[PDB]
Order: structure tokens, then C-alpha cells, then sequence
RNA sequence: AAGAUAGCCCAAGAAAGAGGGCAAUAACCAGAUAUACCU
């Protein structure tokens, strides 16, 4: 990249914006770049690449091609750094002169390439440095290092292949293969083609960048945002200054763009019918010419989507195709002449639709002949985007239809991101007074002041940072929804939201003497059993004996509030915008503060039950662990994000055998030997986890010690450590009291596809922490280097005074009781699986360490920014209190009770759900005995199942319960098999067999580190690890597909935004209530600008909404805590005083007729009903979305697979996509519903699921194993394909 | 309907042009909750 290690901004001073360069990081007054050093530095970082320049960049044919290629970049080759520096560089500026003149000749009509007598050169020398730049000369340089004959097809292959990018064009290669060919004394014919002029003298151009000097910074200096203000105050697309002669035309049709958007926003059906069908015969013009049929009459209005529909199923070709030869340099060459033959014809078009446009529109097309000419420009920029990063050559994408119909949906794509991208901009900065306020009378749709001279590209980075936090919060939301429902209530397809079932004293509205039909009493399970249900969320009910509910449930009040009030604190979260606040509870702030400081009373005990239920005191004295646990649970520690985790630092394969090393630890237990080598090693483990975290990264010795580890070669692989460590040197000269986090953040920022790629500055950033951190144990922690195991004593003897020693909850515990806010984020995140509570702290961290980012950037630059957004609050409550929160569900969302009686009644009911995941031979009596008969029956030889059974009862799976809790276990019946006795055989095999070479680390032969990773897959089988992973895997699914509908939710309140503040704004007629609403009820207000009001109301909980009730007929408010669904009727309510005002505009946005069926699929999705029908797969339902869920903006859309891809390879699960045809429903039954076809995204039948491999280091060489076996891909594949059936024998490549 | 693996902004541009930027925009990178995700 030209500009590396700097970076870019947009600034605005007053309504006047500049882009400007600065160096990262840095300091004010040394950041931001002049003018002048702007210029240098572009010029500079251009020619600090001339020394390799080369005109080719980087099997028996292929590997004889790279053998080519490089003689002729080697020395006395083809090296223009050494032609043109030849007499002790005495002629560089008379060459460098040459190459802008010769770029001068072909802007500015002269033909013929330039004359050195012109460059400061005598006649002389000047026919000695033409014979320099001569194709004699090009000849002989070329064919000194090659004694090879070489064949045209030789050269062509090579031209395809290795020609540098920005030689790449029609007139340049002709004129190398034209060299090429005389080079060889091959025969050849191209006379149009000029050698010197069409190739030599372009490379003298490419190799000064005569371009890019006098271009690059100008360009960077004019970037802007995508809106900004105008003279009056309003919002528009940002129109650039202009300056040049293209430059001036392109603003002008940029202007003329800017008034169709004006112009388009109208009310009136019919005015924008006419501007569509005049932009549709634009795309007719372009692909058709103006003979077309439907260019004929100038006044028939043609329906533009049968258009649209019957170009489609065209069988016109656009380009005709060549035949392919798989050879896949030949087919390097046939996609070449491909885009050549699109360029050539969308050239051809361009012409020809420029010409009709101002010779013969006569009311075809736009008065504005400006505003045809930007359509024109945008439909050739659509052509090119389609073929010039063409992927394969295929015949549907040389149609005429098909690019016609794309550019036409490429049109009104271009025209739905504008309309968002006012509304984003009118949303963030002239909305203020959506904020709660005392105001009788109130105005929006008005920049704020501080606004109106400009926006900045880091004041949208904050707006990034805010909507990325809001829209991963609303995932937990509709989890934590999902869980507490999964147990308490049966939902219906008339009641399928849970957080919308009313309280249960809750009436019909039109006969009071019957329950409304969505009252909650409807729904529960067992109301005699509720209390313990919700209970089992909370860790047990056996943990809140000592609790006093009636205290907080008096009166009538009962368990039914209870489950109540905890919807209500999730639902108060749902449409909660985190930039305008509406912190009041509906439900009892008494109980719910209660129970979180009931819940800190034994958050202590939970740690230090912990170090005993990972074995670490069997190992360590008790004063020790005592000491240690004071020590890192006396505070709450906020970790920052960006800092290698302990688990990558220290790779657990590899820490028995890195402690054992005595130039690291050297610890030496001596002793069931490899039982307890295990034990202590995963009681280490965990015990260098909890320091690492809670101890090492905050400490000031560590910080010290890491700078001068790091910057030891910088005062002194080798180029890396000298330049990491000078880095680390130069961050802190930034700043000297930057924490090891903040160095860590700025060095891995630097360090770093759309798609995740399957299989410098990391990697030391790990040696680095690792080393410190075991100098940081031998210094404060030495009593880890004398282990000694013996008998531990029970858990209630160990450390029992330690709730007495720490109160880190002593502040939070008041905050939490005086803030709604706060109880929000314990209540959703309590209600999360651990997993997913641990993604939200990081979701929270990383939210702190981009605003804080942007301000260090900010500040750096002197670029005045307005602190709406806080570093250390969100929402109005501090960032820490929130994370001390979170960080409280994390550690109790895992902490399973040890009684079976707080999730079953009995050990029948628990031992008749362990049948569902495991085949302990039911004989059809009892669960309990047949799950006895099992556990006490023979597996191998003398060594017996057990595993499921403890004494008396069932064994208590932790895994079990937390699939109970969190998972879907119809779900998991459907993808997985049970565990069988046949899997509980091998696994007592391969332990056995691997009982002798256990605990190492690094094994010997290849066989035995393949039968320790089978052995790790089968106990995770038995143990139904693979059962978590896989609900893991269904929540990211489909916490995906709920991060997209609240992303679409946000650009669909954006586009009405937008569209109706572009016709608050022009003269299009609009009737009183529409401008202003002056509600004269009891709660009087009158409100300016009352249409961009209502739209946001039907998004934001809590915010009023102004309508005529259904019922009474009459003007009213609400509270503003109503349903999306009720506040888009109450919107339509409103918009009857004054044809459809909500769907205004909205056929740029979406499909009109298919408006329902998105609804339908985003209920669909948000209330989990995949879970209960199971009738679509996730395939089907992410084709979907692929297919039509993200009509508004193309870069959505067309990254749907892609993210389903990664999520996939995350889980070293490596997927080939395949796009076919399904169906899916137009419209709803009423009786309209039609079936089309429908995007479907499959998977190749055949191989088109593989695992990654893992590269396992042994002691002599490597040996690859696949990270995923057979039986663990099949799940996968019946989780995406589920109810569909495939043959996964063949899907599976092995 | 779709056959994805970007999109936009600035620059250039009709004998086309094709050079830059984007935490601005999604993705990407990173994140360790519970105890046998490598390189």
C-alpha cells in the first residue's frame, strides 16, 4: 500500500471538509502533514520503489515460465533503475522529464512521443538517451540473460501471468508482445502498434509515476464524507470542489444527482413513477440502443419492473465467448481477452447512449442533460464492476439481460445507500431533541451546533462504534428472551414473542370479564413449579432458601410477577438506543437489586471454590493459595481488549513440557502417577490463567521489564525484532504512561480479507509476554515452583474465612440498586450461556477501546471532536460498573449447582433426559435402573462403563445441565447420535492405549499423536462435549441472523429518515399534520417536524408516539413502550391525517410485493422459531436472507455466504458453496401467496465438506491430522441441511 | 428470483480512464466461560 504506515481523515472547519494525511501514532504537532509534507511524503513513498522496478512481476511449461520472467529481471536484464542511471546518473532528470512529457502528449492531443532536445539536453546526447528508451536497446537488454528459444505461446502465457497490474492495458501488452515477437525473431504482424510509443514510453511514465505524482495527493486532499451541510443548514451528498475541467463535469453531475434526490422524495405515487421510468429507459438506451421498442413512444408509460422481468429472460448476448481450452494459464489468457471484449463493448455503449442523450431525448429521458450523463457514468461503472474482477468465464454473465437488469437494480441500489445515508446523518446530529426533556414544544429535524460546520470521518468512526455495540447487545437480548422462556412458557404461532405476553391481570379490550388472549397466565408450563424454573437460571434454587421473596412479592403478588418482572427488564433493553435516552424501571427495582447483591455474597466463595474444583490446593500449601486468592479477587479488573489471550500465549499442549524446562520454571513433581500428572497440570493451568489475567497485565514491574525484553535487538527474524522493537520504543516516546494493553493495541494494530483464509508482529508479541510472565511467577509467586501432592481436605475446610478477607462488590452492590440501567445488563447477561456472556464483556471491551482510539487519533491531529460519546460511560452508567456486571454472569452462568433437585424432581426425571443423548439400554421400566444396570455393566475386559453414575444417584453432567438451561435439545436429538456403548468401548481402548504417553506434550511417533487426538474427540463424545460445541455453533448461526436484522431495522429507520427529511426539504406539496403536530391531550406537545418525530418513535422504546386511536377515535400518546408492530399500526393511524405514507419511497429499498414475507422471516428468526418447526434448514434460511433480506444495499448482500463461510472455518470446518434455485412465497395469505423461485445456497455434493488440518510438531519432524474426524462433520452437515437429507459419505472429502 | 466472495468516496476519463483512500462500512484481525483450537 502507497501510504503504509500513515493514514487518512476528513476535517472539516466550516462546511468546508479537507483530507489530510498524519502518522500513528504520534503526537499533536507532529501528526497531521502541511501541504507540503503531504506532497513529499506521496512523492517520496512513489520513488522509494524504483530501485525494483520490474516490468513482470514474482509444472514443466509453468516452472520454464518462471524461469523466464526472472532472467529477465535479473542484472543486465531488463532493470531500468540501471539503463537510465547509466553515466553516474547524469540523465535521470532528462529521462524523468521525458516520462511527464510524453503523459502530457496524451492528455493534451499531441501525438508522437517527446524529444530529449526538449528535456535540457543537447542534440547530441539527446539521440543517445532515445537509444537508450529504443526497442533496440529494450531487445538486447531482454535477450542478454536468455539462451532459451521461446514460442508465441510462450510469450503470451507469460504476458497473462506475471505483466505488472499497471501494465496492464489493450495498447501496452500489444506493444510488449510486438517486442516480444521481434526480440525472438518470431513472425508477427500488429501495425497500429507503436512499440515505442504505445509500451516504451508508457513504462517511462509507470517507472516515474507521472500519475500518481501529480494526482495522488490531490486526490487525498479532496476526500469528504458521504454527507455533509449546506449554506441553509441541511443535510445533502457531499458534491466534490471540483478544480479540473473532468473535475468541474463530474461535480456538475453530481449536482444534478443531488436534485433527483430532492426531486424523487415525494409523496406523490406518480412523480416518481415518471422518474423511474425515465432512468429505466436511460438502462434501455445504454444495453439496447435507441431503436428499442420501448424507446419508440416517448410518451407511453411502460410498466418499468415487466421491463425489468422480460430484459432478464433475454437470450441476447452482450460479448460472444471463446472457446476454452484444465490448463489454467490458457484460461488466464481467455479471461483476459474476456474483459477485454466487455471493455470493448460497454465502451461501444457508452458512446453510443452519450450521443442519443443530447441528439434525440425529446422527453425520453431527465431535462437535466447532467443528471443522464451521471446515470450514464454510473451504469459504465456498474458494467465495470461486474467484469473486471470477473471470477469464470460463464455464459449467464455475458447476457445482455443479465447486466442489464443488474446495473438497473445497481441504479436503485445507488439511490437506497443515499437516502440511508442522509437518514444516518440526520439520525446522529439533527435529532437532538428526541432526549427526554420538560419541552412543551420541541424541533427536529435541525442540525446541532456543533455540527453545523461538518462532519468528520472520526466523529462516524464513534457513530460505528456505538451502532456495533447496540447491534450486538440486541442479539443477547433476544437470547436472554429465548432462554428464560425456553423453560417457564409454550409459546403459539399467534404468541411466538415472549417479551410480548402481557402481565396476568391483563383483560380482553372488548369483554372485561375475559382474559386477554395474550395474557401470560395463557402460556406457563407450571405455575406451582415457576419460582424454582427461574431459579435454575439464578445457579439453584437450593441457593436462595435464605432469600426473602415475600418481602418483595407481598399481596397479591406472586411468582407470575416474578417471571414478569424479569421479561420486563429484558424487553426494556429491546430498541433501547444507547445516543438518546428516553433509566426509570417498570418492574421491582427492589427484587432485582436484591438478587444481584445476593448473588456478590457468594462470588467469593465461587472463586475460591475454583482453585478446589481444579485440584490446585492437592498440589500448594492453603496460606499460599489464601495469599494468592486475596491477591487476585481484591478488586474487580476491567481487562482491554486486544491483548493476547492466555491460552494462545500458552499453548496447552506445550505447557507441561514448557514449566518442566529449568532455563523457564522447572518445577518437578514427584510421585495413580498419570492421573495426578494430569491433575496437576490442569490445576496449573488454571491457576496461571487467573494470575495471568487478575495480576500479570496490570503490573507496573511487567510493563517495565516487557520494554526492555522487547527493545533489546533495537539497541543492539533478526529485521523484525529490530523494527518491532523499535516500534515499541517509538509508542513510548508517544506516551510514557501507556499500560502494557494500550503497547500491545497499538503493535497489533499495525499487524493487521473479507473472507477468513484457511490453511511477524504476533508472534514476538507472544514470546514476549510468555517470557515475561514466568519471570513474573519465579519473582511473586515462587511457592508454584514447590509443589507436593497429598490429600485435600473437603470443600467447605478450604479457605472458608475468605468471603471475610475480599469485598470487591462493596461499591458496585449501591450503584446497582439506584440504576435501572445497570440492572438491565445483569439481568440479560445473567440469562446467557457462559459462552455467550464472555462474547458480550469482549463486545463491551472492544466497544471502549475504539472510542478510545479514535479520541488518542483525534487529539493527535488537533481535530476538534464533540464528546457526545464518553470513554468511560455508555448508556449514562459507567463502563466499569457495566463490565463488573457482565463479568458476574460470566463466572455464575458456569457455575452448575451440585443438586440434582434444582433442575429435576427426582433421579427418574433426570435419568429420563440423560436418555435422549445417551443409549444406556432402556429396557422399558424404570430410566434410573436401566441407566444402574448400565453403569455398573462390563465395557473391556475388566474396566466398566461407570462415567454416568455416583453412589446412589445419576451423575450430575455438567454439560447436560448446561444443554438443559442454554441449548435446544430437540435440536440436538436431530444432528447428533447418542453416545452407544460402542463409543464408550473405544474410549476406555485408546485410553488405555494411551495411558503410557499421556502427559507429555510432544510426542514421539506420528501413530501416537494420532491416537491422542482420537482419544481427546471420544472423551469430549462421552463426556457430551460435542454436544456444547455444537449448540456453540447453532447460537453463532443464529446470532448472525439476528445481528442482520438489527442491522437492516437500523437502515430501514435510516432510508425513511432520509427520504422524508429530502421531502420535508423540497417543494413537493405536504398537508399541515405531516410538517407539524400539535396534540392538544393531556400531555400536550407540539411538535416541529412531526414526520421525522413518528418515524424514529416506531424504533426507539420509550419514545411516544402521537396517533387516533382504532377504538376511541380520538387524538392520544402513548407511553412510548409499545411493540414495533403496534407502533408501525399507531404510525399508519397517524399518517391518516394526511398514499401510504410508512411505504413512501420504500420500492428503492425492498420489493414492495414482498414487504410481509420479510416480516414473516424476521419473526421467524428473532422468535426461535427454527427450534420448535424445524421446517427450514440454516441453509434455507440464510439463502433467504442472500436472496432477498438485503435488497437496500449491495456490499450486505453479497457478503451473506462469506460470513456463513467464516463462521463455518472458525470451527475448522471448511465448506464449497453451490448456488441453485429454490422457492419461496410472495406475499401472505389473507388468499394472494404465489410461489417463485428463490436463491439457494447448498454445498457440493461431492467433497464439499473437508476439515482444516492441524499442524502437530513432534520431536523430528511434523505429521498433519484433520482438526475434525468424520463423526463430527456429519453433525455439522445435519445442522446446516436439517430437515433436508444428504449423502454425507460423499459430501465428506477425507 | 439467484449463480456470491465486496461496496462507497476522492482522482482520472471519450482516439476513455484505470491512480489513491476507508476501524468512515460491512467483513477481517483479536477476545478464554469449566478443567487433555495446532502451526
Amino acid at each position: 500500500k502507497l501510504t503504509v504506515n500513515a493514514k487518512t481523515a476528513v476535517v472539516s472547519e466550516n462546511r468546508s471538509q479537507e483530507g489530510i494525511l498524519y502518522n500513528d501514532p504520534s503526537r499533536y504537532g507532529k501528526s497531521r502533514k502541511n501541504d507540503e509534507d503531504r506532497d513529499r511524503y506521496i512523492e517520496s513513498r512513489l520513488k522509494s520503489s524504483g530501485k525494483l522496478y520490474r516490468i513482470f512481476n514474482e509444472d514443466e511449461l509453468q516452472w520454464f515460465l518462471s524461469e523466464i520472467v526472472k532472467k529477465i529481471n535479473r542484472r543486465n536484464g531488463l532493470v531500468l533503475s540501471d539503463m537510465l542511471s547509466v553515466d553516474d546518473r547524469a540523465f535521470e532528470k532528462a529521462f524523468e522529464k521525458y516520462a511527464e512529457l510524453s503523459y502530457t502528449n496524451r492528455r493534451n492531443k499531441v501525438s508522437g512521443s517527446p524529444a530529449f532536445e526538449t528535456c535540457g539536453v543537447d542534440a547530441a546526447t539527446a539521440e543517445r538517451l532515445k537509444g537508450i528508451i529504443s526497442e533496440t536497446n529494450f531487445i538486447n537488454r531482454i535477450k542478454n540473460n536468455i539462451d532459451n528459444k521461446v514460442s508465441e505461446d510462450i510469450i503470451d502465457r507469460i504476458i497473462a501471468k506475471y505483466l505488472k497490474k499497471s501494465l496492464c492495458r489493450e495498447r501496452v501488452k500489444r506493444g510488449l508482445k510486438k517486442l516480444l515477437m521481434n526480440a525472438f525473431d518470431l513472425p508477427y504482424s500488429d501495425p497500429d502498434i507503436d512499440v515505442q510509443r504505445d509500451f516504451i514510453d508508457y513504462v517511462l511514465e509507470d517507472f516515474y509515476h507521472v500519475r500518481a505524482k501529480s494526482q495522488v495527493s490531490r486526490s487525498i486532499k479532496n476526500m469528504n464524507m458521504p454527507v455533509q451541510p449546506e449554506g441553509d443548514g441541511k443535510f445533502a451528498i457531499t458534491v466534490s470542489k471540483g478544480g479540473t475541467e473532468s473535475g468541474n463535469k463530474r461535480s456538475a453531475e453530481k449536482e444534478a444527482f443531488k436534485k433527483f434526490l430532492s426531486d424523487y422524495a415525494s409523496l406523490d405515487e406518480r412523480v416518481r413513477d415518471d422518474m423511474l421510468r425515465r432512468m429505466r429507459r436511460l438502462v434501455v438506451l445504454y444495453f439496447y440502443g435507441s431503436d428499442d421498442s420501448k424507446l419508440s413512444d416517448v410518451n407511453e408509460k411502460f410498466d418499468v419492473w415487466e421491463d425489468h422481468a422480460a430484459r432478464r429472460v433475454d437470450n441476447r448476448e452482450f460479448i460472444k465467448l471463446p472457446l476454452e481450452n484444465t490448463d489454467k494459464d490458457a484460461e488466464r489468457i481467455r479471461k483476459n481477452t474476456v474483459k477485454e471484449l466487455y471493455r470493448n463493448q460497454n465502451i461501444g455503449c457508452y458512446r453510443q447512449a452519450v450521443k442519443a442523450v443530447e441528439e434525440d431525448n425529446n422527453g425520453r429521458y431527465f431535462d437535466d442533460k447532467m443528471l443522464n450523463m451521471f446515470f450514464i457514468h454510473r451504469i459504465e461503472y456498474g458494467v465495470e464492476k461486474i467484469y473486471a474482477n470477473l471470477k469464470q468465464v460463464t455464459e449467464f454473465k455475458a447476457r445482455t439481460g443479465y447486466l442489464s437488469e443488474k446495473i438497473w437494480k445497481d441504479l436503485i441500489n445507488y439511490i437506497s445507500i443515499k437516502y440511508i445515508a442522509m437518514g444516518k446523518a440526520v439520525y446522529n446530529y439533527a435529532m437532538d431533541e428526541l432526549n427526554a426533556s420538560d419541552k412543551k414544544e420541541i424541533e427536529l429535524g435541525k442540525i446541532s451546533e456543533e455540527y453545523l460546520s461538518g462532519i468528520s470521518s472520526f466523529d462516524y468512526e464513534l457513530i460505528k462504534a456505538e451502532e456495533m455495540l447496540q447491534r450486538e447487545t440486541a442479539v443477547y437480548v433476544a437470547f436472554a428472551a429465548r432462554h428464560l422462556s425456553s423453560q417457564t412458557v409454550e409459546l403459539d404461532s399467534e404468541n411466538s414473542d415472549f417479551l410480548l405476553l402481557k402481565p396476568k391481570g391483563t383483560m380482553d379490550k372488548n369483554d372485561k370479564n375475559k382474559l386477554a388472549s395474550n395474557n401470560i397466565l395463557n402460556f406457563l408450563k407450571d405455575k406451582e413449579t415457576l419460582r424454582d424454573t427461574i431459579l435454575q437460571y439464578f445457579g439453584g434454587h437450593s441457593l436462595w432458601t435464605d432469600f426473602p421473596f415475600d418481602k418483595y412479592l407481598a399481596g397479591g403478588k406472586d411468582d407470575v410477577d416474578f417471571l414478569t418482572d424479569l421479561k420486563d427488564v429484558i424487553y426494556s433493553m429491546r430498541n433501547d438506543s444507547f445516543h438518546y435516552a428516553t433509566n426509570n424501571g417498570k418492574w421491582n427495582k427492589e427484587l432485582i437489586s436484591a438478587m444481584f447483591e445476593h448473588e456478590t455474597e457468594r462470588m467469593t466463595v465461587v472463586m475460591k471454590d475454583k482453585f478446589y474444583s481444579n485440584n490446585l490446593p492437592m498440589f500448594y500449601k492453603n496460606d499460599d493459595l489464601k495469599k494468592l486468592l486475596i491477591d487476585l479477587y481484591k478488586d474487580n479488573v476491567e481487562r482491554a481488549s486486544q491483548v493476547p489471550s492466555f491460552n494462545k500465549v500458552f499453548v496447552r499442549k506445550n505447557f507441561p513440557a514448557l514449566v518442566r524446562d529449568k532455563d523457564n520454571l522447572g518445577i518437578e513433581l514427584d510421585l495413580d502417577k498419570g492421573e495426578n500428572e494430569l491433575k496437576f497440570y490442569n490445576a496449573l493451568y488454571y491457576m496461571f490463567k487467573e494470575i495471568y489475567y487478575n495480576a500479570f497485565l496490570n503490573d507496573k514491574n511487567v510493563r517495565e521489564r516487557f520494554i526492555t525484553k522487547a527493545t533489546k535487538v533495537a539497541d543492539n527474524n533478526y529485521i523484525a525484532e529490530n523494527d518491532f522493537g523499535q516500534r515499541i520504543k517509538n509508542i513510548v516516546q508517544v506516551n510514557p504512561d501507556y499500560t502494557l494493553a494500550q503497547i500491545c493495541q497499538l503493535i497489533m494494530t499495525e499487524y493487521n480479507c473479507m473472507q477468513k483464509k484457511s490453511a511477524h508482529y504476533k508472534m514476538l508479541l507472544l514470546v514476549n509476554l510468555r517470557k515475561a510472565f514466568l519471570e513474573f511467577i519465579k519473582e511473586n509467586y515462587a511457592f508454584v515452583l514447590k509443589p507436593y501432592k497429598h490429600d485435600l481436605c473437603d470443600k467447605a475446610d478450604f479457605v472458608p474465612d475468605f468471603a471475610k478477607y475480599v469485598k470487591p462488590y462493596a461499591g458496585l452492590i449501591s450503584r446497582v440498586a439506584g440504576s435501572s440501567e445497570l440492572q438491565k445488563w445483569y439481568i440479560v447477561s445473567r440469562f446467557l450461556s457462559p459462552a455467550q456472556a464472555n462474547h458480550m464483556l469482549g463486545f463491551l471491551h472492544s466497544y471502549k477501546q475504539y472510542v478510545w482510539d479514535i479520541y488518542r487519533r483525534a487529539s493527535e491531529t488537533g481535530t476538534e471532536i464533540n464528546h457526545s460519546i464518553a470513554e468511560d460511560k455508555i448508556a449514562g452508567v459507567d463502563i466499569t460498573d457495566v463490565d463488573a456486571v457482565i463479568d458476574l454472569s460470566v463466572k455464575l452462568c458456569g457455575t452448575i449447582s451440585s443438586e440434582i433437585s434444582d433442575y429435576f424432581k427426582d433421579d427418574e426425571v433426570y435419568a429420563e433426559y440423560i436418555s435422549s443423548y445417551l443409549d444406556f439400554e432402556y429396557d422399558g421400566g424404570n430410566y434410573k435402573d436401566s441407566l444402574n444396570r448400565f453403569c455398573n455393566s462390563d465395557a473391556v475386559n475388566d474396566q466398566k462403563v461407570a462415567l454416568y453414575y455416583d453412589g446412589e444417584h445419576p451423575k450430575l453432567n455438567r454439560n447436560i445441565i448446561l444443554s438443559k438451561l442454554y441449548g435446544e435439545r430437540r435440536f440436538l436429538e436431530k444432528i447428533t447420535d447418542r453416545v452407544s456403548r460402542s463409543d464408550i468401548v473405544e474410549y476406555y481402548k485408546l485410553k488405555k492405549e494411551t495411558s503410557q504417553y499421556q502427559t507429555k506434550g510432544i510426542f514421539d511417533s506420528e501413530d501416537e499423536q494420532k491416537n491422542i487426538k482420537k482419544f481427546q474427540e471420544m472423551k469430549n463424545i462421552v463426556e457430551f462435549r460435542d454436544l456444547m460445541d455444537y449448540s456453540e455453533i447453532a447460537d453463532e448461526l443464529q446470532g448472525q441472523l439476528i445481528n442482520w436484522i438489527y442491522l437492516r431495522e437500523r437502515d430501514l429507520m435510516n432510508f425513511q429518515l432520509g427520504y422524508h427529511y429530502a421531502c420535508l426539504n423540497n417543494d413537493s406539496n405536504k398537508q399541515a399534520t405531516y410538517v407539524t403536530l400539535d396534540y392538544q391531550g393531556k400531555k400536550n406537545r407540539k411538535i416541529n417536524g412531526a414526520i421525522l418525530y413518528q418515524i424514529c418513535a416506531m424504533y426507539i422504546n420509550g419514545l411516544p408516539l402521537y396517533y387516533v386511536d382504532k377504538d376511541s377515535s380520538e387524538w392520544t400518546v402513548s407511553d412510548g413502550k409499545e411493540s414495533t408492530g403496534a407502533k408501525i399500526g399507531e404510525f399508519y393511524r397517524y399518517a391518516k391525517s394526511f398514499s401510504d405514507c410508512y411505504a413512501s419511497g420504500l420500492e428503492i429499498f425492498e420489493n414492495i410485493s414482498e414487504h410481509d414475507n420479510i416480516t414473516e422471516l424476521r419473526n421467524y428468526i428473532e422468535h426461535f422459531r427454527y427450534y420448535s418447526s424445524f421446517d427450514r434448514s440454516f441453509l434455507g434460511i440464510y439463502s433467504e436472507v442472500f436472496d432477498r433480506f438485503f435488497t437496500y444495499d449491495l456490499k450486505y448482500r453479497k457478503n451473506v455466504p462469506t460470513i456463513l463461510y467464516n463462521i463455518l472455518l472458525q470451527h475448522f470446518v471448511n465448506v464449497r458453496f453451490e448456488f441453485v434455485s429454490g422457492k419461496k412465497m410472495i406475499g401472505i395469505d389473507k388468499k394472494i401467496a404465489k410461489e417463485k423461485e428463490c436463491a439457494r445456497i447448498t454445498i457440493r455434493e461431492k467433497n464439499g465438506v473437508y476439515s482444516e488440518q492441524f499442524t502437530y510438531k513432534l520431536k523430528n519432524g511434523t505429521v498433519y491430522v484433520d482438526a475434525r474426524d468424520k463423526r463430527y462433520l456429519q453433525s455439522i452437515i445435519r445442522l446446516l441441511f436439517y430437515p433436508e437429507k444428504v449423502n454425507m459419505d460423499e459430501m465428506i472429502e477425507v
